[PDB]
């Protein structure tokens, strides 16, 4: 008899996805790390030869974290002592390898702390941030030039973002912009002064004797929030002799009036720059396209180039305004935008022009822009066969919009229905990355004619190992709830049998744009229970979730706890009424919004769900970061959304977990979802008298990350579920 | 059949123990409260007035918490707004009502935030600490005098204890000491400056949006300590003077040489004052006697009048050196201290004569001296019987210690083995509280011949009550270990059956000086599970617990995490070896000091235990207070006892863990013992792969104390012992 895939399997990592994770550095060939070694391959032919040899920094004396080569293969940054931050950023220390002299650089070192590098796009320019300033090197062994004396820890960041711009703006800690060729470089600059400060405890190892207060500016709903400015330094004309000039772009006046953001920075040419603002409350973003002047060295915007974004049923974008492609002069450019019928497609505009052409259209959207040529615009979206949780890459003839081509749809139906692809500079070549339904396949491939030149991974080792083991399937289909189609997954145990009862857990996510409900290949802890528990993993994507329009993403406006939570229930409902589910064991679980969704369905009073776990929830939305809070629930004040603010707490349900067992997760040192919100869930299940289980986890943040902390929480949340479901 | 004593008759209070608390406000008439309304008895007679009328405050505006009439009978004190601190500290909102003129005092009102308030012993003076200030008021509705101008929040506190001095060394929160007839008012000043902060959150209410960080002076384990100063100013000069000035009282250059305490401050006349100074390492203390000197306005303490109490084998006292008790012309005093064969005895000493002669004597200990007068001593100790857990009341003739009378041994020797006393003013009635076994039983008696006057309180009604409910009884026993008697206890369920094999749960606290073997009555947590769910709950008294002399006492001297945690391991062997006991449902639990000594035995791989539950314990000597840990154990440095503190912590023994079950719990606002103690628990039984329960409670302190946290935290136990016990 086989094997079952084993909680061990889960924490231990025994069965392993292979990756291809290659770098492009020309159009024409990309640097893929083997054996420790970094080799350069040829993407027409597929051969390689050595770039540099493992073996080059065994007298380091240091563990290098990661490296990066400079764009003209000149240079290699190598990083050490990597110290983590939050979840982008980090410190580390850097040093410089001559590729041609084979030599260390011990000149001018990149100082210890350092807190972002990068290389100009071209040739090997350094830009770094350290002490919350910007500094420039020319050459890797030359002094560099002090940009930026305002920088100060905690209150001004200079090229890097704070807390709230690194975890619901940007998604990265730099606040750096090279122009395309590496003569500009622009930066923000954030203040938070005014700013209020979560505080919470760290442990630290047990020699510790007093526990440490973190102090971090975090803003809350409602709360003061950071300012931010917008500079662009020209690093040909820097001087030893002199301090550096930086060109500030101020934020238009329909911005000015009021609290705003600094949303998406792209540079279109070497002298021109887009920059796109967000007003605090999120339904209303403005882009402006600024031309150097080199007369006066300034930087000008045109009122007849700026574009206005807005939205009258919900927020700007996804989760911000769209990012554009721009054309190679750089008089028009490429955008994902909401339609008219609120289905997201690319929109062409020209720089002076109000009004922007559809280039793509129908019931389905675009997920990204990916490449662009005189010719073509690459693009993924979920057109294919109408099912909005699978991918694939798609180009369109610009001289002809009705000429759109799939690119990835037939090259295995049955194994891939999502991808993603990574271009070549000038889109000669794409890899294209399929995750699901199947095993991953990574694949080769030229433009010109959309030839598959070659299979890079395909993961047939895997293959073979998982033949020996009793596999679970996923099913994906779909439930109609008011004439709309809403659709599900099921992770299936081994042999299921539809004449037979099982457990059900359902896995939620649920927030403003989620999607859990899709085509990927996961090995996760649902993969242990459906595989050795006999537990059926469902999940679903009702109001609120994304890639199916803004009639269901925007549907939760004003509105969070409200149809994302009632949609769960009904779902669990409508698998509850099917033949193959025990309505007597159905639990429910999730981690952040989904430990928030989670809650809230265990304390609606539906009956539905024996147990569930919470793993670091939201409780209340005024405890949450400004940033993503107000962009769905406005303010918390009378004026504007307070009364919903405070109807949409988890604490106020506290009377009905009477009827169910739950467990409730959260890590002490969680700077994201802080701990504060689970102490004022647990305080509210005391005050009426409510028996729940709990578990803290001493020191860890939102990811309860730690190899030792990972294993505990899965074998803890494990036992909770097989007592919940009578299981051995 | 009758009913149990269930977990709901605990938590609910349905069977209440009725007390008699009095107030004695002369040699012959106390203070009793009488449906809200407050009476005043005659002793003698047992005749009653109203001096206080229940309606009197109906429309004061505010809940009365607590009242206190001035000695003289002219004023009441009435205490509002109460918002309590740690232990014993607390702030509130104060009113005067004149007695006489049947008025409430509007002028000069004792200021809001007040943090101690004291009459005068005589008269109606008034001291009282504001701000860390220390102000006198001569009478109630004139203007104060300030004090002192250095208090200073959190750094300098005039006429208050710190931290560590309301905990550890006072039990109180007052820092002031008037002299008998009010003349003078003495006072101690810590210094704070340099000790460190226990930082931690409070969460509050849900409506706090961002969490407090509450900041506490408090030196863990060889940390800087603070400093003492004590001063006595005139208050009888206050109204001549513009300034009265504090007169310092400097320690002796025996503890001017290193770090130490102020200990003790007694009053033995009009115009004398002890001190009792202790050193930093706890077995060396002096008592200063300083006397008045009219001509030079200052106090000096005769060399010739110091006392010295040392000690070879642990440090000085049960918790601290004993108070003196003086002879009414304060040339002579006495004291309980510790004898040659380490038994703690009454000693008789003149001022200024180094060796005192002891009074009583035998293998048994005095516990307190409660009243002199000039023909008799009256004390309470454990000689009866030669039970270390038994008290009684006892006189011994001043011109004849061979005549020495058991005031309380033969009153009810079946119902009273346990005796508390409270004498009236100048001692000429006593009554004596009786707490076990039986139901508690209150008396009074005249001193003159000491009869019985008339029972106060018999608890008839809730013995009424009672005869319909399945009551677990007591027995109180002892073992013999290499050849000395060790005291035990069980609480065993109705009906007890020796041919039967029960549960045994172990109740921990065996800490230095701790007696959990004794005879009083309770109606507790231990009360349900014998009565309900059949559990023998026992309780040991091993090597470091009190009473019993200093061989037993001592024997963890240096030492704490070792004979103490083996000899509850013996008590449960022992216990097996009794035969009515099932050996594979062993479970142990405690709280604080038990706590840490649970999970000691719980981590100690001797395979005795099957579970155990530690509340808010201690995990390593390092995190808990200086003050009470170096007593023990001495200072955490490399030429001291390092190694020792470092032996025994929790964490080192997490691997054993994993042969037990084990529920962590801890109240997250613990000022105490840190929250930080479980919380490094928890991280090292992560780190070892163990699987455990926990439980924290938000915002509760050490006590866990809230009627909503106290009834979960009962609960969530009773659940987890069940199931560790397989019972329904
Ligand atoms: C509070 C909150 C929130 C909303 N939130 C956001 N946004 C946008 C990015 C910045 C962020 N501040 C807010 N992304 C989120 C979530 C979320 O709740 N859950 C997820 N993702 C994306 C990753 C996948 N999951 C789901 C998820 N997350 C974890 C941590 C899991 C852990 C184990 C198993 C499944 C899991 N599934
Ligand atoms: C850490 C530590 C310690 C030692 N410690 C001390 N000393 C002297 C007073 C100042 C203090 N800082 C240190 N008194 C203590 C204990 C202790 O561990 N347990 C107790 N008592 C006295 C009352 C009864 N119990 C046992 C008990 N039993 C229950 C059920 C409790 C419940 C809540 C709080 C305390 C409890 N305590
Ligand atoms: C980064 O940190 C290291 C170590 O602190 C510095 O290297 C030298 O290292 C030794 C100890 O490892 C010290 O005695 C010296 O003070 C260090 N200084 C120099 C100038 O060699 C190193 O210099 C730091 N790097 C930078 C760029 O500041
Ligand atoms: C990158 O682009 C910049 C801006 O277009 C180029 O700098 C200009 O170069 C021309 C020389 O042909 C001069 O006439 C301009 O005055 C320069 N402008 C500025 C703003 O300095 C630059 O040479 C390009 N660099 C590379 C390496 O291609
Ligand atoms: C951005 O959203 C806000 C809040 O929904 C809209 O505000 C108007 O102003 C207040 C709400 O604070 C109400 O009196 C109006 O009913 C709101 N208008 C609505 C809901 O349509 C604001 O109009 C939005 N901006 C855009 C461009 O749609
Ligand atoms: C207890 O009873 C005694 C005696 O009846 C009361 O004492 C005083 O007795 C004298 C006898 O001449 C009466 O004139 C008074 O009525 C009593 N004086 C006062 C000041 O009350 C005594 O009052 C009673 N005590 C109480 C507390 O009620
Ligand atoms: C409390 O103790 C602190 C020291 O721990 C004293 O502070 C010092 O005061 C002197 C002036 O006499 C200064 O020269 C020092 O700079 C201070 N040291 C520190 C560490 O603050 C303080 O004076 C004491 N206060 C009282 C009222 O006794
Ligand atoms: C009362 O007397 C005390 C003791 O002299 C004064 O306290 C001094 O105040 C001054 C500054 O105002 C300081 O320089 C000294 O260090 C203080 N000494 C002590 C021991 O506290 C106090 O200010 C006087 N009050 C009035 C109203 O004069
Ligand atoms: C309380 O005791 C104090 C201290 O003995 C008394 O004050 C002294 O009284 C004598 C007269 O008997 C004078 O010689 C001294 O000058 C006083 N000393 C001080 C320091 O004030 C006081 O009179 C007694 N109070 C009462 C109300 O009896
Ligand atoms: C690949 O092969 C070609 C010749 O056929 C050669 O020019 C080139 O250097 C090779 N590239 C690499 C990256 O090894
Ligand atoms: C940061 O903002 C504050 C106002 O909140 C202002 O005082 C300060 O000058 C700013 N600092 C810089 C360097 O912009
Ligand atoms: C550059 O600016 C900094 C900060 O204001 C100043 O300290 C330094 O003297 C300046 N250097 C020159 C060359 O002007
Ligand atoms: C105490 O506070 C109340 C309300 O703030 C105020 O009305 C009253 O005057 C205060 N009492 C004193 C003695 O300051
Ligand atoms: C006090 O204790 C320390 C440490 O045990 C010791 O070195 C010193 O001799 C002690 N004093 C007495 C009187 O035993
Ligand atoms: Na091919």
């Amino acid at each position: 008899t086989r094997k079952t895939y084993t909680l061990t399997d889960y924490l231990k990592n025994t069965y392993r996805l292979k990756l291809y994770s290659l770098r492009w550095i020309s159009d024409h060939e990309y640097l893929y790390k083997q054996e420790n070694n970094i080799l350069v391959f040829n993407a027409e032919y597929g051969n390689s030869s050595v770039f540099l040899e493992n073996s080059t920094f065994d007298e380091f004396g240091h563990s290098i974290n990661d490296y990066s080569i400079s764009p003209d293969g000149q240079f290699i940054l190598l990083e050490y002592n990597y110290v983590k931050q939050w979840r982008h950023s980090y410190t580390a220390s850097y040093d410089i390898y001559d590729l041609n002299k084979r030599q260390l650089i011990t000149e001018e070192r990149i100082p210890n702390n350092t807190q972002w590098v990068t290389w100009s796009p071209v040739g090997h320019k350094l830009a770094y941030v350290w002490n919350n300033d910007i500094y420039v090197k020319i050459e890797p062994n030359l002094p560099s030039y002090r940009i930026t004396w305002t920088g100060k820890e905690d209150i001004i960041y200079n090229g890097i973002t704070d807390w709230v711009y690194e975890e619901e703006v940007f998604s990265a800690y730099s606040a750096l912009w090279w122009s395309p060729n590496g003569t500009f470089l622009a930066y923000a600059q954030f203040n938070d002064t005014e700013v209020p400060l979560i505080e919470y405890s760290f442990y630290s190892d047990e020699s510790l004797q007093y526990p440490k207060t973190v102090r971090v500016p975090y803003p809350k709903a409602g709360a003061v929030n950071p300012t931010v400015k917008f500079f662009v330094v020209n690093t040909d004309s820097l001087s030893s002799v002199t301090n550096a000039t930086s060109i500030q772009i101020t934020a238009p006046a329909s911005m000015l009036i009021g609290d705003h953001y600094l949303c998406d920075v792209t540079w279109a040419t070497q002298e021109r720059i887009s920059l796109q603002w967000l007003r605090r409350i999120q339904n209303y973003s403005v882009m402006d396209i600024c031309d150097y002047d080199e007369s006066s060295g300034r930087w000008n915007c045109l009122v007849a180039r700026q574009h206005i974004e807005m939205s009258t049923t919900g927020w700007v974008g996804r989760f911000r305004p769209s990012e554009p492609h721009f054309t190679l002069d750089g008089n028009s450019f490429y955008k994902i935008i909401s339609n008219e019928e609120g289905y997201r497609h690319i929109c062409y505009f020209q720089i002076d022009k109000k009004d922007c052409t559809f280039i793509t259209k129908g019931t389905w959207e675009v997920i990204g822009i990916e490449a662009l040529t005189s010719d073509y615009l690459y693009y993924i979206s979920n057109e294919y066969k109408g099912m909005p949780g699978g991918r694939n890459l798609y180009k369109i003839q610009l001289s002809d919009y009705t000429k759109v081509t799939c690119l990835s749809c037939e090259l295995n139906p049955e194994r891939c229905q999502y991808y993603s692809v990574s271009f070549s500079k000038e889109a000669k070549y794409y890899q294209l990355r399929c995750s699901g339904p199947g095993l991953p396949l990574y694949t080769l491939h030229s433009s010109v004619n959309d030839k598959g030149l070659r299979v890079l991974e395909d993961n047939s080792a895997l293959d073979k190992m998982l033949q020996n083991v009793q596999m679970p399937s996923k099913k994906l289909d779909f439930i109609i709830l008011n004439e709309t189609k809403f659709w599900y997954q099921m992770i299936l145990p081994p042999h299921f049998d539809k004449s037979k009862k099982y457990p059900l857990l359902l896995d939620v996510y649920a927030g403003p744009c989620s999607q859990k409900a899709d085509t990927v290949f996961r090995l996760n802890w649902a993969t242990y229970l459906a595989s050795t528990e006999n537990i059926i993993v469902a999940s679903f994507d009702g109001r609120g979730s994304g890639y199916q329009g803004d009639k269901i993403m925007h549907a939760i406006n004003r509105r969070l706890g409200t149809f994302e939570v009632e949609d769960q229930i009904e779902a669990a409902r409508q698998f509850s009424k099917m033949g193959f589910v025990d309505n007597k064991r159905i639990a429910i679980w999730g981690w952040s919004y989904g430990g928030y969704v989670t809650s809230m369905v265990l304390g609606s009073g539906s009956g539905v769900f024996k147990c569930g776990i919470a793993v670091a929830p939201v409780s209340r939305w005024e405890y949450y970061d400004s940033v993503y809070t107000e962009r769905y629930m406005g303010l918390p004040t009378p004026e504007d959304n307070l009364d919903h603010y405070r109807n949409s707490t988890v604490m106020s349900r506290a009377e009905n977990f009477k009827q169910v067992e739950y467990l409730l997760i959260h890590g002490t040192a969680d700077d994201n979802v802080h701990f504060q919100q689970s102490a004022q869930i647990s305080k509210a299940l005391v005050d009426v008298g409510v028996d729940f289980q709990a578990m803290w986890y001493t020191d860890e943040d939102h990811g309860i990350a730690s190899s030792t902390a990972h294993q505990h929480i899965y074998t803890h949340m494990s036992h909770f579920i097989k007592q919940c479901f009578s299981l051995p």
